[PDB]
């Protein structure tokens, strides 16, 4: 009779409540799909990076091997030149000694 | 009333029900949490690594500009060398001449 | 494999020995050069002697055939000389006799 | 496999090149030792000719020191002579005119 009007209303209030309930978890849902769909963008990127970071240290220990080769190619053309001027200077001090020392010449008496 | 029996069950189902609903939601709030952490982590990673391809860069740019440094350098050692070499050449060539012919007319 | 591990420590040091084998050559270069250019020294001071010695004995001959020259001359000269005074050495007395034994008995 | 093949295939490659500088190395070394048997060669021409020249100098000065000295000597020898021609041929005439005055 009053008790009953009082039951209505309780399961009333449920009913409705339920009803918010069913709303919160689809929000809820949705952000874990979100949170989901965030944490796989995430882990692309790191394998994007890694990715590249082996990328550079590849093509960079390249750039610096690729310029060795140069330097020491370098070094041998230096060694070529100057061992050839350091043989030269010998043969042209011997000539000159030798042209200064005119008993390679005839007397002019 | 057989249809009052029947309301006490219905409401103690939903009773039950909801003891059930709480226990899934402790679940999903721990799975909230837990996500959070790894996305922290996942999020730390990315700082950590754009640091390193950061340092990377920087390091490999310097020491190529380097070794450049020392290309050049040689580059212009070889030049003097080089140009050492030709005049000998020449100074060789004019020393033996200069016997030759200063013994043609000597 | 194990046998890979061979094949490559293998192949490692034919990469090694193929360097010294270029550091050799390299020696072995410059040994024809520097041999290259003593010899054309020495053989052009075998040009530079060569021409002295002709040049020398060219001098040489000259020189002396045009004193000897001389020298015959000069001994001519002598001749003709030495000749004169003998025959002025005969008139002169002749004449200094004659002048005495003309105040001795004129 | 594939890469494999490639590997041997390039080793066999280096196998017969290396013949090919074994057989470079040989001239190589018959070459360094006709140089080295030349430049003795050459090396002791330049004694011989060094020797030579001095041996030139040598006969051509002392010879000729040796003429210039008879020439001065002739020359001397000239001098006394063609000074008592001189004398003598005067004398004789002062003796022609004095048997002249007498």
């Amino acid at each position: 009779s009053e008790a009953c009007r009082d039951g209505l209303r309780a399961v009333m209030e449920c009913r409705n409540v339920t009803h918010l309930l069913q709303q919160e978890l689809t929000e809820a849902q949705k952000g874990f799909q979100d949170v989901e769909a965030q944490a796989a963008t995430c882990n692309h990127t790191v394998m994007a990076l890694m990715a590249s970071l082996d990328a550079e240290k590849a093509q960079g220990q390249k750039k610096v091997e690729e310029l060795e080769g140069e330097i020491t190619t370098l070094n041998h053309k230096l060694q070529d030149a100057s061992a050839e001027v350091e043989r030269l200077r010998r043969e042209n001090q011997v000539l000159s000694v030798r042209i200064a020392d005119k008993k390679y010449y005839p007397s002019s008496q």
